[PDB]
């Protein structure tokens, strides 16, 4: 398998650690039903939680993972919910009072959110306010937020969203709500992403469509990327942007070639499409030399400031009625090159 | 496959009504990248749409339709967006104007909705409304609801729910906006649904789980029931309530057995598990003996009785607060029988 070949393996894997932070937590996992969600799901099961509370707001996503865990289901409640219903989110914390969430709803597309701009600022930073403020409210003791490499010098309109869901969550941490977010990169064969067009390309004998000869981009399997997240989570002590580390970065045409061989089907030619707008040919160094070592080889610590919630409240009012988001994004992140 | 067998293949489709309803229209299809919506959309395509505004709030389904579609891309325009959003929504209509919306986004599934009646009721109902005022007031000139057969004397919330959409898109039909709301059965392997998970259950060595040994559905593919849509749409007034004849129903343990056949697994148990709660054993008639007949002998006119819109916003309102949906749902339907 191409999963198989670009694994991570990475070694320093704590079964132990993540059982130790889950056992007989009431757990919510947002976007429960997506490629993270449903890993972060069978995870939460697998690692002994007592209950988990699985939040979606897409009927089949929701439908997939709670019948995927139809052995476990005892333990498990599908809340099809979109959490930007405060109202509705707030019923839920209170009635169910989770100790743990998991934060893994968004809009995680390059070019969609370039093209729906809009949506990616509301469904990405409203919908992580809501669920944050509610959070908070509501007592529970911890709040992991799945973020991305994307939000480091973002040059698109997702990538920026998610650092300003960084930046908000972060600022709320305290004492009693200990916030975490955890950045990593292109999770392996994830919905939407570059192996299943591949695939599907091939299988449809089509020519597979490669952006750029020397785009590069670090992979993981889900599996590792969400253990990885789980023992971020679990040493946290609130406040901290924790970072992943994924070796070495994976030419996309080396993957192109490597799945066309896998399938004997040399027959197939390789076409240059153009990047898409808003695209990183490099991505970012993954790991300043002075980011914080953990005791997991795979997890640093990069640096955050607390911003003002007060300023930073407002501008994101001015963001859901704001003409230009690209501009207003950048008073926000000053390091956004859009 | 087992979707080749149970087929409709109505004798009735009309490939030329189609096109000339669809000729050079712009056509804004809600939920695009779900089953019927993503067949829609091809289908908007193949019949000559001059351009097509996908909206969806699956960012995976909008994706999906979106790349399908890459042939034509010129013609196609990805728009991620909950029609819950009434602010945004009206700004699309404002910029596309488009004169056709086939208003395929809800929530469909019967337990889902069971354990998450007032999403259920946000989702469908609100987001139906707010659809469907936004469409009247931008001056769209045709609006095809998507129904259910289980909107006819419903025993689950989801279907319910259906009714109530039913209701308020006729009531907001007039001259200028005309509304047509079609029902119909199952789709053959869309997406949550009984197909697919006994695939899965067989392709994992699992029992396939029936829920009654008597239970029974009818079924068509996505295709047939889409085209028929489109043309109940191109023939329609405004106010029509349509319902799609379908043929005759399908004992699930005998499509149970059938695809046991045709993977040769009968070593496999089909174990009885219950009905589930909200469920019906049989459906309802199709077709009562007086709906009135249409040119196509696959599409009929169900009675229905416009409601004071006055009387049916405020129980939309009552919804958002009450207490107790079952019971506020029943007060609009009173037909609704709630297991
Ligand atoms: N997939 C990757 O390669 C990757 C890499 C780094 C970071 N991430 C981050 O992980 C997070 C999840 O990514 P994914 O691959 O699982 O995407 P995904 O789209 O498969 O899953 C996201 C889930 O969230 C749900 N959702 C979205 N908005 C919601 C809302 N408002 N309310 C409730 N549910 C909602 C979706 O329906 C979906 O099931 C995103 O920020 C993404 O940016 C992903
Ligand atoms: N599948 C069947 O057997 C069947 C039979 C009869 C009627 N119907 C009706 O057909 C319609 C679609 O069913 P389907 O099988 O395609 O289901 P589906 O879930 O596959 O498709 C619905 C689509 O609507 C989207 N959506 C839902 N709520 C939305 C919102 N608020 N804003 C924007 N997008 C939203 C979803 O993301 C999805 O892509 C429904 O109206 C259902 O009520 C289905
Ligand atoms: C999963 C998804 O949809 N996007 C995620 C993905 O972004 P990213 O945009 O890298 O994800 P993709 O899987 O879409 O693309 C992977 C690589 O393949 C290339 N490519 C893509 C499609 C194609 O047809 N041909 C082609 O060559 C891209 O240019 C990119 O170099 O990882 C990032 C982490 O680093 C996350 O921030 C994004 O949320
Ligand atoms: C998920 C879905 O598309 N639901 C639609 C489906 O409902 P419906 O609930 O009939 O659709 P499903 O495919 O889930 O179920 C079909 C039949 O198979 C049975 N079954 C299902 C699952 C299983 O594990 N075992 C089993 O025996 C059901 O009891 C039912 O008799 O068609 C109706 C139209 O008639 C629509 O109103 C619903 O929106
Ligand atoms: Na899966
Ligand atoms: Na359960
Ligand atoms: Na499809
Ligand atoms: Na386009």
């Amino acid at each position: 398998s191409i999963e198989d070949l670009l694994a991570r393996k990475p070694k320093d894997l704590d079964d132990s650690a993540v059982a130790a932070f889950l056992k007989d937590k009431v757990v919510l996992v947002s976007g429960a039903g997506g490629t993270i969600g449903s890993e972060l799901c069978k995870q939460c099961i697998k690692f002994g939680a007592k209950h988990l509370i699985m939040v979606d707001h897409s009927e089949y996503n929701l439908y997939k993972i709670n019948d995927d865990l139809n052995l476990y289901k005892e333990k498990i409640t599908p809340i099809l919910l979109s959490i930007l219903d405060k109202q509705s989110l707030d019923e839920v914390l209170k009635t169910y009072k989770p100790e743990l969430i998991l934060h893994a709803a968004a809009y995680k597309h390059v070019p969609l959110c370039e093209q729906n701009p809009h949506s990616a600022v509301i469904n990405n930073i409203l919908g992580t306010k809501i669920l944050c403020d509610s959070a908070k409210e509501n007592k529970v003791a911890k709040f992991v937020m799945i973020s991305t490499n994307a939000a480091v010098r973002p040059t698109n309109i997702m990538g920026c969203t998610k650092r300003v869901c960084e930046l908000y969550t972060l600022s709320m941490s305290d004492e009693n709500f200990e916030v975490a977010c955890v950045r990593f990169g292109n999770v392996l064969g994830s919905s939407g992403s570059v192996i299943p067009k591949f695939k599907a390309q091939i299988a449809n004998n089509e020519p597979l469509t490669l952006t750029h000869p020397d785009i590069v981009r670090y992979f993981m399997l889900v599996a590792e990327a969400v253990q990885l997240v789980l023992q971020a989570g679990a040493i946290a002590k609130g406040g901290e942007l924790f970072v992943l580390d994924m070796g070495k970065p994976v030419k996309i045409i080396d993957l192109a070639k490597k799945m066309l061989l896998l399938s004997n089907r040399n027959d197939l030619e390789i076409k240059i499409t153009g990047l898409r707008k808003g695209e990183k040919l490099y991505e970012e160094l993954l790991i300043d030399e002075n980011d914080a070592k953990t005791q997991y080889e795979s997890i640093f610590v990069a640096k955050n400031e607390k911003v003002d919630l007060d300023w930073l409240n407002k501008e994101i009012e001015n963001l859901q009625i704001c003409e230009d988001i690209s501009e207003a994004l950048l008073k926000i992140v000053p390091e956004f090159k859009h």
